[PDB]
């Protein structure tokens, strides 16, 4: 399916620490959204476009030692896809946790116009501070 394979190309880019692969599913106008409760670490709110994603990704190593995604379920209807999964998150002190994620994708002409990450920010903060 065409929306799904563009989403997978992006997840593959993340797996391979490959920004070009990540953007290979994103529209230039894409909206990149993370919970407002990550504002304390400078990772909340909306970033715009390919440049905004790079800004976000350049900040992450300031907060975390590592992250690995495991998408598990894809629910699709139209230009919307919701992906449920887990991720391994490593703190700057080497502590590692498995946490849940939901990615809500909005597509058009085969690329993402919006990707929003929704997750338990308290549990995430607890990992960051451990
Ligand atoms: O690129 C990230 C990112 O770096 C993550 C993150 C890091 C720190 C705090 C909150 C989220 C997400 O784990 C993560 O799903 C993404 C991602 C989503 C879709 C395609 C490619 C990558």
């Amino acid at each position: 399916s065409p929306n799904i394979e563009a989403i997978l190309a992006s997840y593959a880019g993340f797996r391979d620490r490959d920004i070009e692969g990540i953007l290979s599913g994103m529209h230039p106008d894409v909206e990149w959204v993370h919970p407002e409760g990550m504002g304390k670490y400078g990772l909340g709110g909306t970033k715009l476009g390919h440049a905004g994603i790079k800004e976000f990704l350049a900040h992450v190593p300031t907060v975390l030692g590592g992250m690995r995604l495991a998408p598990r379920e894809f629910i699709e209807q139209g230009d919307r896809v919701v992906v449920f999964g887990t991720r391994e998150v490593t703190s700057l002190r080497g502590t590692t946790a498995t946490l849940d994620f939901v990615h809500s994708w909005t597509m058009r002409d085969g690329k993402a116009t919006r990707m929003e990450d929704i997750f338990d920010t308290v549990a995430f903060h607890e990992l960051i501070e451990s």
